[PDB]
């Protein structure tokens, strides 16, 4: 068995590697990566994602969400309290503005024991979910807006043509900006390119291991356990590594920087929070492998969480259907 302790990989393909793929997510798994729930892919040094980020002043978010805390230091939920919209530019300026900046700091570890120490005591806001991309269509390799679909590759597995498309998404964030504990949605892969600015520090629990997590997370926010079988699709629910630590949690942790690549896997659990001003886009994506994982994937059906979806379900997941669209 590759990778037995689970540990997070990083990945330098050559440019030669980098032409296909699907070859390479599939390489990374014989090597045992997908076992941590979370890889690092550094590009060819010859690769860019475009030829400047110069002109991205003027992209809109429509909706920024101040992310509001509330529990205690290391085991919170956040709620989200829209905000008016404002350019890249605007939020750019806020976000280095005295009340938002990145506190100096003497390192990475440094900067992670300010976040879990002061993190509930201020709201940052997140420019989150903007559907869009900032890959140059020229650009050949690894973009992210021109990967194989979902809805091809469950047409490839399974023989049945469904609805839907996806796209990718833009992500703008801050000092303190948090993703909350969640596999994503169908349990499928997601891809995470960091366009841009300061970097974004990962959490993650193996596969193997994440119903321990759902149990501790169970026992640590009992009131959103109650209301939902599968509450974490809320994304609401934050966890740290020192709490983990303390309940036996494997996990481990990595920092992303500007110019990286990084594939969370099947239903492996992350969270995470960004160092200061950033841009990363991402999409999720499927491989063969993936099938089973999306026929097992836990749904929400309280109406919490957050179209494409719909087919995922009826056809890999008939049962529930349902009772999930009743929710919807
Ligand atoms: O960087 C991220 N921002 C918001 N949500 C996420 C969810 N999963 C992974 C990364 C992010
Ligand atoms: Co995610
Ligand atoms: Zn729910």
């Amino acid at each position: 068995a590759q990778n037995p302790n689970c540990n997070i990989m990083i990945f330098h393909p050559t440019k030669e590697e980098f032409n296909d793929f699907d070859k390479y997510i599939a390489y990374m798994e014989s090597q045992g990566a997908h076992r941590a729930g979370l890889a690092k892919i550094i590009p060819p040094k010859e690769w860019k994602a475009r030829e400047t980020y110069d002109n991205i002043s003027e992209i809109l978010i429509a909706t920024p969400l101040q992310q509001v805390a509330s529990g205690r230091a290391g085991v919170f939920t956040q709620y989200h309290k829209k905000k008016k919209a404002m350019t890249v530019g605007e939020y750019r300026h806020l976000a280095n503005s005295k009340k938002y900046q990145t506190p100096p700091h003497q390192n990475f570890e440094d900067l992670e024991r300010k976040y879990w120490k002061n993190r509930i005591y201020n709201s940052p806001i997140y420019g989150a979910d903007i559907s869009g991309s900032l890959f140059d269509e020229n650009t050949k390799q690894w973009n992210l807006g021109h990967l194989g679909t979902i809805q091809d590759l469950l047409e490839k597995e399974c023989g049945v043509v469904i609805e839907g498309v996806n796209t990718p998404y833009l992500y703008f964030g801050m000092w303190k900006t948090t993703f909350a504990w969640h596999t994503e949605d169908m349990d499928l892969y997601s891809i995470n390119y960091l366009h841009l600015g300061e970097p974004k520090t990962w959490y993650v629990v193996p596969p193997e291991h994440g119903q321990r997590l759902e149990r501790l997370a169970r026992e640590l926010f009992p009131g959103s356990s109650r209301g939902c079988g599968a509450f974490l699709r809320h994304k609401v629910a934050l966890i740290s590594p020192t709490v983990l630590k303390e309940n036996g949690i494997p996990f481990n942790r990595i920092t992303q920087e500007a110019g990286e690549f990084m594939v969370t896997f099947p239903y492996g659990y992350h969270a995470g929070f960004n160092h200061g001003f950033n841009c990363a886009e991402a999409i999720n994506f499927a491989t063969p492998r993936w099938i089973d994982y999306g026929k097992m994937a836990s749904q929400c059906s309280c109406g919490e969480a957050r179209f494409s979806m719909d087919a995922f379900v009826r056809i890999l997941q008939p049962e529930r259907y349902d009772l999930w669209k009743r929710g919807q």
